[PDB]
């Protein structure tokens, strides 16, 4: 037989507290990763469609186009089932690109069926999630090897985590009247999605706009929200993602996605990746929360989500990641020490969001790199051309350029934008909290700005963004705010002590472009073209 | 009923695992500290025995005399007896000072003795070791607060933790000649003491000798061991710190103390200190590696174990340690951010040995501050007016001192000195093992050079240096290469960026006085007073 993901890193990540092995008649849901056809025909489509200096950029592809391009063919679909008929499948659901299956089986025969399985459980978190998890890896029958990319639920395991920053300073320092914002009465609208354990809450919300959203117009409340459960405790991570998305886009229509999945044994991730799928009406802007090191991924999970990816962006939607709070990151290979880059941040086909700092202690004035700004280079992934240029640049002209030893210059280099990600006020259980920070924070600030610079395209004649990068590293990051000073951290050691890449005059991967300068971005990305 | 030490910092530390709630029935052993008589009057003894302008330097008492001075008066003694004896603890063994009590309890008669105390059990770290703690406070009975200042073993774990160096180098670099040996017909011996789960073994201290011994006289073996019962893996620590002992100072009797009483629910580092005040006879050098943060630890243990190390200066022991190896160390309190002292590092009386690193390549020219060198300023022992100088001219010259916010000025600033601490190569297992890192490696090359200078002392009639930090800084630690550029590290955030205190021209908080150029050294600590 075959094993698809021999890569990737089985090994029990902390906070979680392992219970033996699972119980031959318990339940599991597993989702089948199914073969999808023209990939390289929908790489092509999503550049001529992202690409402004195109004769096709806009003309967004439906999902149902998606489907009708991407879907299966009948004797993969064919193939899976019975097969999976057999082994017991018990009622699964597809979703419209028909290149995903989630079912139930017990273990006893999901390990029958996917042999080397063997399901232990475990609970973790401050809060408490259970998964059903193998810690050997598995295979597939040679039979199907040409039909299924990998298994989901097998390996890994959902997340487990100056002057203080408010809506007014955010609208301040980035050039937001009190006028710009939505006049919801459109269909643009906007989402936020987070993976651990938290609930957002309606009333924490409304606290939070009561306190700081005097001097813009605010939607009230979430139009949406997807995934929920029961009755929940609030955490800050949340809160954060909501709270600041619904500031940043002031009166603009916001859904709101829930760790889907999560209370099963499920990765999160997927789930979400899953459901983009399985509705043909999606708000245009998404503001993501989730990271892996890229390396403990396997090729076929990492070379797939990539894909759902360019799926995304062939429907026009624009995918924000925060690029983590651990600078260049730190591993230990071999003997050595390397930086450790992440990912979906890694993606060539998503907009990164680096961390951004206050320079002064006591004032507003300028925005310097925030020392825990995730940013790197790709292991994986190879320089996508619309940063050739940029990071060409970068490498020729760094003088605090770190050793070589330490990363791959060939790769997608990140971050691609910034924002503030130090000291935020957030409302949690009714409560306020004072300085909570991370690129979590910037992307839900920088998507807004965008979901409301989508507003003033879409009232007028023209499509939204999309993916975004070509365009922006196009115009060459034109209308941020470019951040120049500073570095952020990495390993603790003598070659790079405590220091990873650092910023400077152009494009770098600590901040990308910088900062979202609202006025001049306007202009910028609505000129014609 | 009396909390004696409400301040221990009791919670798990990682590495360990825990078993269930102790059997009743399940024997323990416990440490009982003894009130004893006449500390001041120790102290006192200490300075005139200690400080070279006094006519009672190198006077040294015995260990009979200290025993005299210090044991506990016969009403505590009584009441201990009395109260131990009716609470059911079978045979019991003191020491010659009489202030030490060793007994075996019922787990269930340990917690009727010390009210509140529940016994768990856990096993220990890349060795399973056994032991027997209390996650829960205990108390005594009011009646035995003057005579009782604490019991040993319900709170405290024991340890779990560019060319090579060679002895070769060590030599050239210190500038020891061929001839810079021991003559072994005095009474002259050394020791050296570890407290891990490791054991050294004989046959790899002669396969490291036969390689790197090569041009200078040494000792076959070790002349004692004490603290063993058995086979075992021979560990890297332990290796390290008696095969660099025997090169630095060389062809000199030495005695390797390890980890005694570990194999019990003994706190390895108390009974060690038990046993120096249990035998007469003692090595004039002991080099100790044993580190707590400071914090952590009860004030009646931390002080107890101070006046242990003056008891030890009185006899004219050096005792040095390892000044630890996170360099200033991170402490996050309530909400901040402060350096974090080791201790009996910061014991203002003992010799704290830091950490220094080649600069070049190749060349043994220049030693530069190795980034994990421990160092800092206590938070529980006041500066010693023996380096009120030395760290006034440092406080008051220094250009890159830290926020004054992460430590506290008016502590017992370390560590005193210093020695290369960055690649030594050591045979473990009878496989030598390359890139041996550590502030653990630096003491054993200290207090090495240290023993051969004893000996040039001893031969020639003169006592033994005793406890040296007086002499050491009245002489303006002359004859050390002072060691100027670098920094330790510290905490990863934003406000020091992990860096702590820096080397300066003089004394600092980094490398004391630094590294020992021995004939310069030796030509001071030879000469007069
Ligand atoms: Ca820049
Ligand atoms: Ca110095
Ligand atoms: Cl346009
Ligand atoms: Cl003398
Ligand atoms: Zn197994
Ligand atoms: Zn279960
Ligand atoms: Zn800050
Ligand atoms: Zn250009
Ligand atoms: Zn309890
Ligand atoms: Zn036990
Ligand atoms: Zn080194
Ligand atoms: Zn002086």
């Amino acid at each position: 037989s075959y094993s698809p993901e021999p890569d990737q890193r089985r090994t029990l990540p902390p906070g979680w507290v392992s219970l033996g092995r699972a119980d031959p008649e318990e339940e599991l849901s597993l989702t089948f990763a199914l073969r999808q056809q023209n990939v390289e025909r929908l790489s092509e489509l999503v550049q001529a469609v992202s690409d402004p200096s195109s004769p096709q950029y806009g003309k967004y592809l439906t999902l149902e186009n998606v489907a009708d391009l991407v879907r299966p063919s009948p004797l993969t679909l064919h193939t899976v089932q019975k097969w999976l008929l057999a082994a017991g499948a018990q009622k699964c659901h597809s979703v419209i690109t028909q290149d995903f299956l989630t079912c139930w089986l017990s273990i006893r025969q999901a390990e029958l069926l996917l042999p080397g399985a063997e399901f232990h459980h475990y609970v973790g978190g401050p809060t408490e999630t259970h998964v059903v998890r193998s810690p050997h890896p598995y295979q597939l029958p040679q039979a199907l090897a040409p039909h299924v990319d990998f298994v989901g639920g097998l390996h890994r395991f959902p997340p487990t985590s100056h002057l203080g920053v408010t809506p007014s300073v955010i609208r301040k320092r980035y050039n937001l009247t009190s006028q710009d914002v939505g006049s919801g009465t459109s269909n643009n609208s906007q989402a936020c999605a987070q993976f651990l354990e938290q609930y957002f809450h309606d009333s924490d919300l409304a606290q939070f706009m009561r306190l700081f959203g005097g001097n813009f117009a605010h939607q009230a409340s979430v139009a949406r929200v997807v995934g929920q459960q029961g009755r929940g405790r609030a955490g800050i991570e949340a809160s954060l993602d909501v709270q600041y998305l619904m500031s940043a886009g002031a009166n603009i229509s916001t859904w709101v996605y829930s760790s889907p999945g999560r209370h099963e044994g499920q990765e999160p991730f997927l789930q979400w990746l899953m459901l983009l799928s399985n509705e043909s009406a999606l708000p245009h802007v998404h503001t993501v929360s989730y990271g892996d090191d890229e390396d403990s991924l396997s090729s076929a999970y990492i070379q797939r989500v990539n894909t759902e990816l360019m799926k995304a962006a062939a429907r026009g939607l624009t995918l924000l990641f925060a690029s983590g709070d651990s600078g260049a990151g730190c591993w230990s290979v071999s003997g050595r020490h390397q930086f450790r880059p992440t990912f979906p941040a890694s993606s060539p086909y998503v907009t990164t969001v680096g961390g951004t700092s206050f320079q002064e202690p006591f004032l507003i004035t300028n925005e310097i790199v925030d020392y825990i700004s995730g940013g790197g280079f790709s292991n994986v992934f190879p320089r996508p051309s619309y940063q050739e240029e940029a990071v060409t640049k970068f490498l020729s002209s760094s003088p605090h350029l770190p050793p070589s030893s330490y990363f791959n210059a060939s790769g997608r280099a990140y971050p691609d934008v910034a924002a503030l990600s130090d000291g935020y006020w957030v409302v949690s259980n009714r409560v306020p909290i004072p300085w909570v920070s991370g690129t979590s924070a910037s992307t839900p600030v920088f998507g807004g700005i965008l979901s409301l610079i989508n507003e003033h395209r879409i009232l007028s004649g023209r499509p939204p963004l999309g993916f975004l990068n070509p365009r922006l590293y196009q115009q060459h990051g034109a209308g941020l705010f470019d951040v120049t000073r500073g570095c952020h951290e990495s390993c603790l050691d003598e070659e790079v002590e405590g220091q990873g890449f650092c910023s400077g005059p152009g494009w770098d991967p600590v901040t990308g472009w910088g900062t979202p300068n609202f006025p001049a971005l306007l202009k910028t990305l609505l000129n014609p073209r």
